[PDB]
């Protein structure tokens, strides 16, 4: 039932999901000038190399590039994190304009879109664990602004009219999600939620400061896929984004400056 509409929307979801109001929910504003330098945190150990991307999915919320999270393939580690992390997928949150998308914002400004890729704690087994536990996760958030291609996306863009409506899926190996990351690994950290439902309170969230480009044509083609599915009439997948919720009692660190 939920989703991003005026009936359904991030509004709504307190109603089947009273965690929504709860006191780490994500996304947040990175307000960059209270965040607190603290030069104790470790760079952030990325380790792609041997990552196994599997399928692309439309879920009917955004779309997902699946991994095989059965061995330590695609890791993350270090940073804020004391465990490590399996790469389960990615997904991205995206608007219906290049001025909005972002789940994160950054002094209040909006980007064009945010990937996630999403990280289990191996110390808890599977995701399913792994989300009942406030150290279960690790997302990285990524923004992107509009300006040049980024080539390393190309693969994922031309396969979506393969998934336009919801619960299509497509083969989708040998994607290297490294293609996809910035130059520099500076980030910002904070303790937070799922930013769809169930909204559970799992997520160490490290957000990246450094925005990678992308071009318009590419998130235009982000925009052509459908929420509805085959049968159903048009409703276009865009505006997939959870506002920012109420730092409350948090920190946000600095691994930077
Ligand atoms: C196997 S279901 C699954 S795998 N990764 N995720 C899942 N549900 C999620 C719900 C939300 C997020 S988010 N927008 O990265 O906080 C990631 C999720
Ligand atoms: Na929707
Ligand atoms: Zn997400």
């Amino acid at each position: 039932h939920w989703g991003y509409g005026k009936h359904n929307g991030p509004e709504h979801w307190h109603k089947d999901f009273p965690i929504a109001k709860g006191e780490r929910q994500s996304p947040v504003d990175i307000d960059t000038h209270t965040a607190k330098y603290d030069p104790s945190l470790k760079p952030l150990s990325v380790s792609y190399d041997q990552a196994t991307s599997l399928r692309i999915l439309n879920n009917g919320h955004a779309f997902n590039v699946e991994f095989d999270d059965s061995q330590d393939k695609a890791v993350l580690k270090g940073g804020p994190l004391d465990g490590t992390y399996r790469l389960i997928q990615f997904h991205f949150h995206w608007g219906s304009l290049d001025g909005q998308g972002s789940e994160h914002t950054v002094d209040k400004k909006k980007y064009a879109a945010e990937l996630h890729l999403v990280h289990w704690n191996t110390k808890y087994g599977d995701f399913g664990k792994a989300v009942q536990q406030p150290d279960g996760l690790a997302v990285l958030g990524i923004f992107l602004k509009v300006g040049s291609a980024k080539p390393g996306l190309q693969k994922v863009v031309d396969v979506l009219d393969s998934i336009k409506t919801k619960g299509k899926s497509a083969d989708f190996t040998n994607f290297d999600p490294r293609g996809l990351l910035p130059e520099s690994l500076d980030y910002w950290t904070y303790p937070g939620s799922l930013t769809t439902p169930p909204l559970l309170e799992c997520v160490t969230w490290i957000v990246l400061k450094e925005p990678i480009s992308v071009s318009s044509e590419q998130v235009l083609k982000f925009r052509k896929l459908n929420f509805n599915g085959e049968g159903e009439p048009e409703e276009l997948m865009v505006d997939n984004w959870r506002p920012a919720q109420p730092l409350k009692n948090r920190q946000i660190k600095a691994s930077f400056k």
